[PDB]
């Protein structure tokens, strides 16, 4: 795990642009990856449930994964989402990553079907051979893979050989705790970005988030704070979060994320892919003032 | 639902087959489609959960469903599962499956994402076009989708312009029957198999299932059984096909079947795709015998 | 479990009448027992869920217990739920059961605090020694009490010595037949009205229900049309029950059951115990014309 | 919400000492309040599930409400928890609680029956009538009560006339924040003791747990770290309460305290009711430890 420690930060989880034909925006892929170099951000995790891996072919999913890099490698911090339900969908995604000279790869653990723990890890087993090099970090999502973990489970999982993350996207902060008990050097990232303060306090250290696209250095403030014991800076960061994720929550999350980044002058088209509707147009007037706000704020 | 009365009846959700490399077994698959229309099955439910559709890719999928088509059409009822989570890769399949000459259409609640109610009426609506005049078959599995469904959703659902039926895989026998009784004329399908007698009863007119592949002839027995008022025969017949169930439950429901179908000839090489393992050795002999068994009582 | 085999058929689980001060209305008690014995109800299944078991003390509990045994002791068989979280309670109860001269006594799986299955054993034996030679009926309803038993734990339950039936409100209907197959002599109480048709079917020989109160003649129905292999009559008597469920369910079941009753001249005052709330005025005309209709249909 | 005020802190759900026929220990009991009085527990929360209320009889409950309040009324905050199922027997508790002294009273959302979120609602206002100007504590534990209440609903709830506080027994930490953000002046009970320190940093202002039995300076100590910045301290705290918690969990909670507390000579019998049985005798070796290192540490 320690060989691994530079993997630790605050990782934007990058949202994938598309116009209105439902086509890949590459022009605001590239501007998109850009705005987050420019707001300090720590890295990029590519392809995730937030970039609408489940939604892309794995063609799709590689031209992104390589335009990323081309924007961003040796600059930030870059890790692959290759996460399919297919073990071989994910190595053809893995090995790709590799090619493209990503710093790590992740997984979701495969869903739908139910699969046994063994089964889960001989997936981990056979991707991080085709990644070649590249350190795994799991991705532990419950709320939508519907796979529950044990702790006992997730210990064996981020001890496999070539393992040196866990994304946790869980709200238990007991599990959390003990994770970080067990595993003293684990690069642990918080997954919800509504509990982030609390997360690292029960022992993340750092996160991979999607309201991390439009105020990641929020997020940066809370680690920073932290660190010092600035508890009440840190607290007042989360609210200021909490506040914004409350309105992302009601008019849809990533399509959401995406419309603050169209009136930031960031993404072309604020649209998610078939069957995410466009955001009601009641709430664009809210989204177009949190742009505006965090234009401001950011200077 | 008048005019969809012809896709009543009992119809095997068709397994995939693949070799040790993982790939398409096409000689298995054209085997195993022979094989259930020479059980008597009314038809066939391609490209389903049971048929592994979301550990192959659109293109896979397609080969398929165009096999299949050429091997069955005009003597068997032809269903094609067209169902992913993008609604444009669906309409895809569902192109396909027209200019192949199926029967109707289906597709799974789409999944991973939570979508709102509208949304999911839209992503039918979308596919149903694509599907240019074949029917619609509303798939519902709320353990695996994650998707519950209220009553009145399903309502709706189900009186979409082009939807000819509900493949209703859930165990909620109370809202089988509130369903027959909102929508008379429906084609409503019962999806577990290990509840079919008792499906039937509540209001179910047929069924879509995996383990007809091979036993389909005991399914069409209880049918035949309740129509006639011969209830301990179809008590009989539901025990048996539960007797097997049991064991392909431990096993692993998919691979035991195709466990089964390998020792009965049909199927080359029992595989599933990874991240499905292999049948456990151990239970070998009892899938065997079984095998044997279901072999001896179909002549 | 052939020695319980007198217990086996249709009995209702007995509403417990409320004053307008929310004190037991013995008279409506006394009228309630009759009105069920008229019906020809195969017995009365006293203190359970459906009876406000959980609002009342163990003096109450025994008072009802009580007045049931005087105005039907020898009449119809008689079944005292004892059931509580404590042990020590539910011997209480128990052994006054045995006083009263029940014929059997029943316990719902203790409930809010987690216990081991093995603690689940031991309540068990505990409330079966008190009863002192009257047969155990195990009530097993995971909707309410959060007890999520095995089939293995179920068929460890059923099988320990004084155990003579199992009510089984449960929609799960495999396991139904999965319990019948194991245990071809057990009492087998069917719990979910609204599936009564196919839980017989599964394997349940009987039932204890609710609705029974206001028309337990055309559960009795069902259960004489299946074993004249009549379908058609078994489904329309369900269905006739599901409409009747459908409005109880919106109106509250407990009340709805007590209203319409009241309007039959059996039940004074149609309330249930606070929390409960009043049945809304909105379906007062709904449930006299039920009571009404009921009324003309007679037993 | 900000003349409930008083009601901040950190206060120990009291555990129901037995005796070795299941009736109540009055004895150890008593101990057991002048216990946690002096580790410095800010008050105690009487007959809630931590006290084995729910396989007690109302009388029972009412003899344990009588003799706390004999032991530490004046001394400490007394939270009388009266909540049954039924409303009627829920407001025979409160004026019990009242006569007794109590300072406030609580109540889990009723559960086995569902119950619409009005008919909470209604059964709230009659306990806090009940109560007769003892302060309410909602006590929300969604995973014993089966009630899962939105946040609007929660709302609704602690802002009923008479509500002073919300005992969350939740870990959602979302939703925490979500609490303090609407009602900036509520008094804000972190439930689930192996997040305290996460909780508080929600929002919680305050605890109620079961582990404050053995070890409620520790929570005490997390308090005062956060306050004055020191983040490792609060961490270091409260690693150590989950490495407790870890084995409270394997040995089952209430039993298993009642047990080191055996050791450390406040409970004479460390049974918890049937269907409870007794502690796996495998574990006493480090119960018995653990309440020789609690016993140093204090």
């Amino acid at each position: 795990h320690h060989h691994a420690t530079n993997l630790r930060g605050v990782m934007a989880a990058l949202l994938t642009p598309f116009d209105q034909q439902q086509a890949l925006d590459k022009a605001s892929l590239r501007r998109l990856v850009q705005f987050n170099i420019q707001q300090g951000i720590d890295g990029l995790y590519v392809g995730g449930s937030t970039g609408e891996a489940f939604v892309q072919s794995l063609s799709e999913r590689e031209q992104v994964l390589e335009i990323v890099a081309e924007e961003a490698k040796g600059k930030i911090k870059l890790i692959a989402h290759v996460g399919c339900v297919s073990t071989a969908e994910s190595q053809q995604l893995a090995a790709s990553a590799k090619r493209y000279g990503f710093d790590a790869v992740s997984a979701v653990t495969p869903f739908y079907y139910p699969f046994s723990f063994e089964e889960h890890c001989d997936h981990y087993r056979a991707i991080i051979d085709s990644a070649d090099g590249l350190p795994m970090v799991v991705y532990n999502i419950p709320a939508l893979s519907g796979v529950k973990l044990t702790l006992d489970q997730i210990n064996t999982l981020v001890t496999l050989p070539g393992v040196g993350a866990l994304k946790q996207t869980s709200g238990d902060l007991y599990q959390m705790e003990q994770i970080r008990r067990e595993h003293p050097d684990l690069v642990l990232y918080n997954g919800y970005d509504n509990i982030f303060a609390s997360g690292l306090l029960a022992g993340a250290d750092g996160g991979i988030g999607s309201t991390y696209n439009i105020m990641g250095w929020r997020y940066q403030g809370i680690v920073k704070a932290l660190k010092e014991g600035d508890i009440q800076t840190a607290q007042k960061l989360q609210t200021e979060c909490n506040k914004v994720i409350d309105l992302l929550i009601k008019t849809g999350v990533f399509r959401g994320l995406k419309t603050v980044l169209h009136y930031m002058d960031v993404v072309s088209v604020p649209l998610c892919r078939k069957p995410f509707g466009p955001v009601d147009e009641k709430y664009l007037p809210e989204l177009k003032a949190l742009a505006q706000q965090l234009m401001q704020e950011r200077g």
